[PDB]
């Protein structure tokens, strides 16, 4: 945003508070705690994780923090230069351990990533898209599999569902405009290598 010196765009939930505290670690005077800052200085935009690669596409936000599994399923171009290692967890086919036959029909909230997959294995099937609750398509045999995330397995297991396999792996990641990155250099070159040192898995 041309009023602020700079306009991060952060994720409500689990991610928020370490993609706060590392990026006011690596040197960002963060505004205090949905759109927070004063004219010149640096904002702050409590998104949802799946909306931060739109904003900081648009450019609206120069750099925002969004996990991978979104970004995976993002059909925008975005700079990735820091995997800033909290938000871990992982994109898994999952289906009802009883249910072997062929997959026809793939419920996500993953849309593209999902396509995606299926083309690189050369393989058609539907894939339908779901808001939410994305194991009870399994269950009610809505589809013949599904493919979300998963942390600890918990709900998938108690959904009485299995991971047939593990697709991708994926942790809080920073995304920089790539406009912003040329104008904003000074800026934004710094800050970069910063949260790189202040980055582990």
């Amino acid at each position: 945003m041309r009023r602020f010196a700079l306009t991060v765009a952060l994720p409500k939930g689990r991610m928020f508070r370490e993609a706060y505290e590392v990026l006011k670690r690596a040197g960002l005077d963060l505004p205090e705690v949905l759109l927070h800052g004063k004219e010149g200085g640096v904002a702050l935009l409590e998104l949802r994780n799946k909306d931060v690669p739109i904003y900081v596409d648009l450019g609206i936000a120069e750099i925002g923090v969004v996990g991978k599994d979104v970004l995976l399923d993002s059909g925008r171009d975005l700079f990735e230069p820091v995997d800033l290692g909290f938000g871990a967890c992982r994109l898994s086919l999952i289906r009802r351990p009883g249910d072997t036959g062929p997959i026809r029909r793939v419920a996500t909230k993953y849309p593209n990533f999902t396509a995606r997959l299926l083309k690189e294995r050369g393989w058609a099937a539907d894939v339908v898209e779901l808001s939410g609750n994305i194991e009870l398509a399994a269950v009610t045999g809505l589809a013949d599999a599904v493919v979300d995330v998963v942390q600890t397995g918990a709900t998938l297991r108690a959904a009485g569902l299995v991971e047939v396999e593990v697709l991708a792996h994926s942790t809080a990641r920073l995304v920089v405009n790539r406009q912003a990155l040329k104008l904003k250099r000074a800026v934004l070159k710094p800050l970069i290598q910063r949260l790189r040192e202040l980055s582990g898995s």
